[PDB]
């Protein structure tokens, strides 16, 4: 909403030059869109300056969240991830896709984790269809979520079988996040 | 709607005492609820003179048909079943479960077989859960079919991927009906 | 609506009494289940006398049109049709039902002849399933027209393209009726 | 709605069994098949003790009243026809429809005359046909209205261009009823 | 809906003259009220000849369903079971709670189980509350169910976790009926 | 909803009959008003034998279930009360209000308690003329539940602040009921 | 909404570059978002001067306010909290969080404190999984609020318990603010 | 809406150039936070030269009106408030609110005072909750009232109890304003 | 949304200035309008250096996806193609038309195929119309496929007949992407 | 949507800068008033080099598309016509409106020809007023159609009788356009 | 919607800058408002060169037309009419009422002519004062036409009883234009 003067920038704007990413909003093909540009553009800029990206999000579309997720694996610059707030389904699956070492929350910000929502309408046969994709979705999101936090694939599966509500501390510990950044 | 003299009946009561049932709406659990009353007072006011149902149906609940179904198997009487109008999905099924030799159609009534519709909402597990069991309900379908046609499960399957339209004699020539009863 | 004595009646069902049947409305599951009904309860009374059955009606659903079509066929007694009003669509249809030399309308009523209406929704495929079975419906239809009126399937495809009026007189000229009844 | 006892009646049953039927709606289909079929129950009880139709009706649609129009013409008794309220469109139409000198009026009653109203949507082929029959229709009412009150058709076309209100007098003095009721 | 002679009844009555009650749809205070009110009555009539309680039901308002289970257990005729088509969730728990030896399902009907649904809105000390009267709610049904099926409650709170679904021989597997009726 | 043959009776008023009134939903004023008339006719009827109150309600109005607490206080006849299901809120208060040592509940029937629910809408005045209504709503409820459980008002007032939930003998010891009928 | 000339500022940005922030709405995910980036942007541009938030909302979100709370916490310049018009909930949460010595509010501005709302649907397990995690949510903003106003833990238990109104005096006796800002 | 050249302004911003703010509108929490921008905005700009705020207001709520109220009383300039069209409700109240002797009405605008007005929903204790802070906020605004406009607070709770409606003269005779600026 | 200087564009038209097109939505006539111009722009700008054109699409008008399609063919710029996230339909249709060997998808980006869907309403000729247009573009869309993947029209035709989802690797080895871009 | 530099553009101005423009919608007055400007303007600018319109266009009003028409015909530029997508209706009226020779379609763009749609409601008269309009619009159309594509009145008469979907090709074959755009 | 460069307009705005105003919707108050205002502006720029006003309009409020009227007939410069597409009730008022020998129709261009429409409800007192009116305002719109097109108030009157559909050519013929363009 406000406005910043130097040219005039809306504030995310004038934070963009900083190399700053707000994810503010649930994930849909929108933000997504929007997130991918800012970070390719960002590389384009200076491919060796890494990229901060603050995470305040209830979750959202899978794919969407894929096109983010596949496009900071692809760019060159680091990408950090800070949750503040909250960090759900397909954020905190962002959260913990940030560069190695450089994945934080803030002390009171919460991660909840928990399986992927659908649905499907009509023949027996499309249904099937449906099940055997949004099944296969979790295996794919699961196996990423184990390679990021080195917990076991049969251990992800059993915790996100139902809303899975985390601290700070409880989302480090599960390897999740890094660091929670203690106040200055 | 309208009432005949004898004490006071609704025509389809009048029908009733001659062991006559009227099919004539999608099946839901009032409808069925009301077939099978109708099915068990006919077997308890005389259990070896055969009843007439007539069918005239879009089909509609699976478990409700099957309730029908099975009550009809269940009780004494021959069920004498008439296909007019058109007899579809779970009607068609009822058209099929009356008394091998005593399962008709009038000459321009239509026939319909497919595979049964649902819906499945909320997380993967639930759809997965969903997904089992409407399979499961096609299989128990199409094995009871395959009995009373003399078709192959393999056959009804592939025949009941799509709308399938049948007319009474090809109906016949399904097994799904003994005779198609040409204009006295 | 309104009722008479004699036991009570409503006036519909006294003169069912007489062997008379009003069709007043729209073709659907209902109205066809009962004029069935009744055409089986007055056959069951008396199969010699015949039956009147006057129409009223702008039609309605081709498959409950059949069910009555059908039934008329079915029975014994004759059906006679007295069109009072209009007979359009599947309603001229069952005007043109009844026994020969027993199609009536009189004078100022009107008949009105066109093709089947309907509609697809969803996948190319299932859209030509559909497509191909109201071809298949308009052919059952135009064949039993043909046999009824005389007049060749090519004449009637072409005078049902589009809604066609007649007046009672060029309802008989066509074959749907055979009398137009005079005021005595 | 109140009842009368002898037996049970509704006031219009009490009426009808006096030969008197009560027009104190809008014309559709349902009103037609009532009227209808209380003039051939009337008929049926006594085919030359005339009949009494009160009308106060806004009218409605002109082929529902062709089947009261053309049921009044066919039966054996004659039909009286009084105008209470408003007569209006084909209401006025079936007012002037009662056998010759028998059509009334009350002091205050009020006819009014106006052509047919429709409608047509689609292709301009389309909006041709329903243009074509709706003139058609106009042509055939203006033709029996014509016979019935004595006036050229040149006129009642001029006449009936706009809504034409008139009092018992001037309806009187137009040929479509014989008699205002003074009061006794 | 229909009508039989003896006096008038309505099917559902004349099945009720003997002992039979119809339990065909989802189960709330109205239908338990009813349901109840039968009970009570038949045990006024007779308390010695035992009842016929059909059931297909999707379930519904656990309490309603404790009216009814209550019901039950404090008269004195038995009350036989016989699932057609469907019995779910707090239709599965009535079903369950025939008298031992009289508890039936025909071959094809389907028997589903589950835990209760609820929901709760507001403030924190509200929603807590909320939670300890379903969680509470739950035992009373693992409880009561595992005392009329055999099963340990530990079993019955993992078997309950999501839908399942099972056949009538599983039923009868699992303890929930005593006899698959077989066509006779 | 069904009919019992004697004269034509609903299962409801057939057990009236016996003195036995069945309340099945919320309170309001019609049911109210239903209940207090048959609290009336059945005093007319007998003053000496007592009357049979079965209660499965969540409660409602709370004039109109005064209206019913009045009027089991001002008739002769003991009033017995049995809760089946549940008795939440003017439902519970109605349960107390039964004949003491005549107040009883199925094993597994729940009670529920909490304070009286209200609105106000507009001026200052207005609201606080509201609030004082209401707070001495409170008051009067709670005296009179005092005197009929024997606890003090000032353990009611910290009992209702929230919902409170109660089992059968849960309220038996909080002299809510006097007896729960166990299993005969 | 109006425009300043320097450059063309919305009014918001003008006084944001004098490193004032209007809290003017509820808070949500926007809402945090941008105050979260207003605050990031004006350590960037001077990390020592400190910062003017003003507070006039009726709360929000519980999570965007921790956003809020961990962002003020987290950066280096001390931001000063002035509430003017209502702070509630989570408002009066963020108002209570600005630095030490430095939270005021105007004579006439109103604080109001009580307890996170929320809700759940679904399964007895998924109720409680939401319950847990509200009544955690609950401690945790009870233990910071103890922190901050220098209450105890059961104390702010209690008196949040309802809707609890404090004046601008009281708000400071309480600990939620230092000053109250008497007119200059 | 309409823009002026210098750098473009629309209107208002132009007008804000020379240190007056339009009030056109009713009270809520946007118009608060932009007026108190722009009261703060003006007093950065220069604090000797005073302000001028025209009010044409119905008024609304009552805590958006004392952010702005508190906003003036805390700024050094000197704010003169002008009523043009009406002034009602929190309105009036800012109108009194203007720097003694500098309160203007012009001579046909009118001025209504009343009561506050709110809502309760729920449970007798949030009822009472709610009814005594809108009792507070009634005497809050009424003590301040009777301090800018010099009646006795028993005066104004009387005159507003309810809606009372002042001439400009009415107003000045009041207290409410100091001058009724006459035509130029 | 958000803004970069240099002069002032908005995110997307910054990426284009580096000859970058995103497609982030469903295709309809607007998007594919943008779309277009964008091409035609960038081959103004310079016929040699190619073009990138991501995709992130549910899919949509198979007519506004040829328009795109027909384009892309038509300009002298080479245009990539690059799936992030999901390419579904006329989405994945898009994806295969980017030049030979520059047809790229992320690891984790889905590709989705299927059959077309559309609807007809009305008379029979007129849906027989619509059901040979739908099917004709089916056989349209399957030959441009078949050449644009080396698959044969036939199997096209079978794995399109339901939703067919495909990892990155499986579009690969059908031949719609060249590679899929490894993590760099 | 996006933005252009050279001053700021939106891409279509930055298009039209060039002389072309964009047709990309459904032809509404709006539409048709912006077309005809911009054809006036890019006379205004040079009146001999030619101007490009691309047309993906449902169609739409018909007097709208005859003030773009005659616009087209009345400017001295020659006006290119480049079908992209579909040209159905008036859209494609529009593409053979274009300088003969210069009329051109992409090569899997669709055309579509078929009569006007329009309505009439109201009186017999009124009717035929409308009947008699429309039916003299499908002349001028016709006829104007007749002369740009070198085919017979009667032909074109009989072509649009319903819709008629073209290819590209076949469009060719119509002399609707002139020339197909091969891919270069 | 387009922009075109010289400083930035719309291209309306730029064919302003050329003394040409575009009329391309219905006619009410704001229409007339922005058009008026047009003509006001132009002739402060130069009171000597014609202004170009093109007219594609289906018509809309008589007063609006009129402000409009007047204006064209107060100020200095001469205003063309130019009808593209059409002009139908005030759209042709305003056609007409150009400087004479500057009204032109384009060759397709239609004009229509009517009464003016309106409406009343409330008491008879009420309804007769707004039948004058109405009776009054098409009073003067007929003496204006007449003495712009040359033909009488009589013929005008009969002309526009119902609705009046002209061609180009025919609209000359009546005097409402002066010349259709031919093309050039």
């Amino acid at each position: 909403i406000p406005t910043v003067i130097e040219r005039a920038y809306d504030i995310y704007s004038r934070l963009l030059k900083d190399r700053i990413i707000m994810l503010g909003s649930q994930i849909d093909d929108n933000v997504a869109n929007s997130i991918v540009s800012q970070l390719l553009f960002l590389q384009a800029q200076d491919s060796e300056k890494d990229i901060y990206l603050y995470i305040n999000s209830p979750g959202g579309s899978v794919t969407a969240g894929f096109a983010i997720y596949d496009t900071i694996q692809h760019i060159k610059p680091d990408v950090q991830t800070i949750c503040i707030g909250m960090a759900a389904a397909m954020g905190s699956f962002l959260l913990a896709a940030g560069a190695k070492g450089k994945r934080f929350a803030l002390p009171n910000a919460e991660v909840m984790i928990h399986q992927p929502l659908g649905g499907a309408q009509g023949q027996a046969t499309e249904i099937e269809i449906a099940a055997n994709h949004i099944l296969k979705t979790r295996e794919k999101l699961n196996r990423i979520l184990s390679e990021r936090t080195g917990q076991s694939i049969e251990k992800i599966q059993k915790d996100t079988d139902r809303d899975n509500f985390l601290t700070a501390e409880e989302a480090k510990e599960y390897g999740l996040i890094d660091e929670v950044m203690v106040p200055e």
